[PDB]
């Protein structure tokens, strides 16, 4: 929309809030919704004499016309260059003094907490830290001396905007909106793009970003976003000047943002040798920053945050997939194309259009397809990656170094590049940096790598601000900060258990599939009562019952070998528990067990599954939370057969859960030094990643109230010190866990048809999953009695075991 350019930015040259049509703008934005006043580049834009000052400038006049000043006045009024005190006060950069432990704020008075700077660098593959060490010496100090991680875990797709605008808010882009570099909202039929104007509209932002949370709670916020033709010399200054305003001006939080490496990265790829000299660059500008604050005497007042987005991969575009090669119907679909595929109708009013032959004709079609095919719902759950109406059903996971493109046209264009990201967040190539330097950080301490969905919960902390809700878990990066950390209570369980004893007779139950229980002394009769009483409970329970979390009616049940929490609604357990020592032997069914299930006399018929509804579903069958194959008796191998004890499997699903229970668990527990498990199954028919209510269950049993599960979860935790068994162990805890779809084939794995030590492992793999995940799944909050710091607990339920080099 028109301006009126004629008026003046005399002193208003980058001004901390944003002035309407009746003025001309002089903000840090202003270039990108073309708004400056015509006197913005000669007042605001000054070059003259460049960045430094040299000795000949040492106590010069003042000259307005300066970029920056080496003038006596230049400390008060805030306006040296970065280095004047280094050239004209016989001063040391920063980068060459020794780090010393900044134990508290050393801040000027007036200063009410620690200014953020946060300082965020495009395309920064983590890598980069140990690689590039030689070429960054005030990025190593700042990570030696700091807080730093070895890696940070973007958020799925791995672009830009998702990653930065995930930073500010601590959502997932299902939640905050923000789904892609380009979108299609087909509610507002607009489309949001990286050109144009669309992607300035406020409909398109969602949750509450970092400045609008520190505005609404009294924090002044600086302008976080530079036009692009700033030079990054000006942006510091900016910066630093504006920390040397009135305390009643002054913000308390600030960003710098840099398009390179990335900008280098995508022509040249991660590690061509052009990468130097941006990389140089970038170091070179967090010196400036340095030297500034030091002059200013901030440099152990501030916490500085370095921070990435995403990281970078080679991808050059001779390895690229074209769907024209797949699809005789090409040009009835719409394709965002790259490092993910997202498919949908060209038009809408085409009838004809089916997305079950889409996926088909994409399905393991040539040997070594280079991207599968998903309905959103079927991405693996740790990516949060579909509720949300941008996103389209179709999906494309692209392998790293690939591109998927619709025809070859299209891509003549990314063989003009050869470096990009936006693949799975799990891959190596896509990690990022996080680096913490400063008062409320630690001291030359290094973390475990983390996601950035947790920062905004942390630059919070930094600020005194209460986060608005998000997809952090606040408290999990407490061992980041020497102080302001977060102390959560745990949640309070809503559903207490009932303990039901022995209440039913065998004939009271129809089950249509029963065991024929043959076998029949009291020194193992009183034994058996005792193990159905809970007395081999803590060997199996061994980090507390986990608590429910919602409204609900469900029964403890104890046995010998396992533990369950079983429900009166879903007709199954909620969570089954038991410990798998190293020297557990695995056994086979026995016959007098084959095809039959057993009444559990604690739970009423009317709350029970039965085998009738298996029989005639002809494309449902069961398997076992518990694994029958891991029985420690013949007698209790009995337990592992009861009704209570069965969920609804897919013939296909029991494929991949029978090499799990029979050759996994076991391999885990010799690995490990034991393991204890927990199991069950998760109903998220909307894909929201929230446990659903019964009311949302689209599938049962043919001709049953028995819902069936949409995946099929584990916990396996054991000894971080691998010397103590799991059962005894004293101290940090290790755990892997994953979220498995319930499909009723194997689509998904291309090699389906051989022997399921060619495939299973794989597929588990890739849906991975933290602890963290399962608990928003189920309404269950896990570890609930352990030795250990509750915050050593949330960053132990935030662990993703990547599997990747
Ligand atoms: C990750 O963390 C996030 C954040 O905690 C989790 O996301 C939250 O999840 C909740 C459950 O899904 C969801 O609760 C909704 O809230 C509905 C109100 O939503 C609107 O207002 C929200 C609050 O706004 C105000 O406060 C904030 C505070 O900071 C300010 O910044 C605001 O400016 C306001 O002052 C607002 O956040 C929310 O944003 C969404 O929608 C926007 C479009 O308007 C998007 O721009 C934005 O990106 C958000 O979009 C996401 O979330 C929506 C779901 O809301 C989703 O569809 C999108 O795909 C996207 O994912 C809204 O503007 C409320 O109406 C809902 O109530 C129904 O369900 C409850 C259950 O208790 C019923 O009891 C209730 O009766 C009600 O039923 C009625 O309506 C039904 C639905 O239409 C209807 O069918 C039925 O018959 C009834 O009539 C429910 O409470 C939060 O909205 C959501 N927040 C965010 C930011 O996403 C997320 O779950 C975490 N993920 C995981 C895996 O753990
Ligand atoms: N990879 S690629 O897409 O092929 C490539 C294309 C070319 N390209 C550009 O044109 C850049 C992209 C970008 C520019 C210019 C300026 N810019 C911001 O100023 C910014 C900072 C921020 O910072 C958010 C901070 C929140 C706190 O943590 C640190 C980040 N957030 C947001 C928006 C999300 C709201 C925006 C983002 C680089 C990327
Ligand atoms: N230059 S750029 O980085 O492409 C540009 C991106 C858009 N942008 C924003 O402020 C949006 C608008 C809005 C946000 C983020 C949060 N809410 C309302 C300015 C920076
Ligand atoms: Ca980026
Ligand atoms: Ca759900
Ligand atoms: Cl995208
Ligand atoms: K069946
Ligand atoms: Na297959
Ligand atoms: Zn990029």
């Amino acid at each position: 929309p028109w301006t009126a350019t004629s008026g003046s930015c005399k002193g208003r040259c980058f001004e901390l809030q944003e002035v309407g049509p009746p003025d001309c703008r002089c903000d840090n934005l202003c270039k990108s919704y073309s708004s400056c006043c015509h006197d913005f580049d000669e007042l605001c834009l000054k070059t003259a004499r460049g960045w430094e000052c040299t000795k000949d400038r040492c106590g010069e006049v003042r000259n307005e016309e300066n970029a920056c000043h080496c003038s006596e006045d230049c400390l008060s009024r805030g306006d040296c260059c970065t280095n004047y005190q280094v050239v004209c006060k016989g001063e040391s950069h920063w980068v060459d003094d020794d780090c010393e432990e900044i134990k508290v704020p050393e801040c000027p008075a007036g200063f009410v907490r620690p200014p953020l700077i946060i300082f965020s660098v495009d395309g920064f593959r983590a890598s980069y830290m140990k690689k590039g060490s030689k070429v960054m010496p005030n990025i190593e100090k700042l990570r030696s001396c700091g807080t730093h991680a070895p890696y940070m875990r973007p958020v799925y797709p791995t672009k830009t905007f998702p990653n930065l605008y995930t930073l500010a808010t601590g959502l997932y882009p299902e939640s905050h909106g923000i789904v892609g570099n380009s979108m299609y909202d087909p509610v507002f039929d607009a489309s949001f793009h990286l050109r144009g104007r669309e992607k300035f509209n406020h409909r398109w932002w969602g949750g509450q970003p970092l400045w609008i949370t520190a505005t609404k709670q009294g924090v002044r916020a600086g302008t976080f976003f530079w036009s692009v033709s700033i030079p990054h010399e000006r942006r510091i200054l900016t910066i630093l000047q504006w920390l040397s305003l009135p305390d009643n001006e002054r913000p308390s939080v600030y960003a710098f943002y840099s398009e390179q490496p990335d900008f280098s990265g995508h022509k040249y790829g991660p590690f061509g040798p052009e990468m130097t000299n941006p990389l140089r660059e970038i170091d070179k500008t967090v010196g400036q920053l340095m030297d500034g604050l030091k002059q200013l005497r901030l440099h152990r007042c501030v916490n500085v945050i370095f921070v990435g987005d995403h990281g970078m991969e080679d991808v050059t575009c001779d390895r690229t997939e074209f769907l024209s090669n797949y699809l005789t119907n090409v040009d009835d679909i719409t394709l965002v194309p790259g490092t993910l595929g997202r498919i949908r109708a060209k038009s809408i009013n085409n009838s004809k259009y089916d997305p079950k032959t889409i996926i088909a004709a994409l399905t393991c079609k040539k040997p070594d397809q280079h991207f599968k095919p998903y309905m959103k719902q079927h991405l693996p759950k740790r990516l949060h990656y579909a509720n949300n109406r941008r996103i389209e059903d179709i999906h494309l996971l692209v392998d790293r170094r690939w591109h998927v493109a619709r025809k070859p046209l299209d891509v003549y264009g990314k063989c003009f590049f050869q470096g990009d990201h936006g693949f799975d967040n799990k891959v190596n190539s896509m990690q990022t940096v996080f680096v913490g330097y400063g008062p409320t950080f630690k001291y030359r301490t290094k973390v475990p790598p983390f996601e950035n969905i947790e920062l905004y919960n942390v630059m919070c902390d930094l600020l005194g601000l209460k986060p608005a809700p998000n997809n952090g878990t606040h408290g999990s990066l407490n061992h980041l900060l020497r102080t302001n950390t977060f102390r959560p209570t745990m949640p309070d369980e809503v559903s207490r258990p009932n303990y039901p004893g022995i209440m039913y007779l065998q004939s009271e139950f129809d089950l249509g599939c029963t065991c024929d229980d043959k076998v029949e002394n009291k020194l193992e009769e009183l034994n058996k009562r005792l193990h159905t009483k809970g007395s081999t409970k803590e060997r199996h329970l061994l980090y507390g019952r986990p608590a429910v979390l919602y409204r609900t009616s469900y029964d403890i049940l104890y046995h010998t070998d396992f533990e369950s929490g079983y429900s009166e609604i879903f007709l199954m357990p909620l969570w089954t528990s038991y410990t798998i020592s190293k020297q557990a032997e695995v056994s086979s069914i026995p016959e007098h067990l084959t095809n039959c299930v057993r009444p559990d006399v604690r739970v009423s018929p009317g709350f029970s599954q039965n085998c009738l509804a298996y029989k005639n579903d002809k494309q449902m069958s069961y398997g076992f939370l518990f694994p029958p194959y891991l029985s420690s008796s013949p007698e209790a191998k009995y337990d592992a057969f009861l009704v209570t004890n069965m969920v609804p499997m897919y013939p296909a699903f029991k494929r991949v859960w029978a090499y799990f229970q029979r050759v996994l668990v076991k391999k885990y527990a010799s690995e490990r030094n034991g393991v204890n498990v927990i199991s069950g199954p998760i109903f998220d028919y909307n894909y929201d990643g929230l446990r659903d209510t019964e009311d949302e269950i689209k599938q049962y049993v043919e001709g049953s109230s028995i819902p069936v599960p949409t995946h099929y979860y584990s916990i396996i935790t054991s000894c971080l010190d691998f010397t103590q068994p799991a059962d005894k162990c004293d101290g940090p805890l290790s755990v892997s866990s994953f979220i498995l779809p319930h499909r009723p084939d194997n689509d998904e794995s291309c090699n389906s048809s051989e022997d399921e030590s060619k495939w299973v492992e794989e597929l588990m793999k890739m849906h991975t999953a933290r602890v963290r995940d399962i608990e928003h799944l189920t309404g269950l909050d896990f570890y609930r009695k352990t030795s250990r710091s509750y915050s050593e607990i949330l960053t132990l339920k935030t662990y993703l075991h990547t599997y990747e080099s």
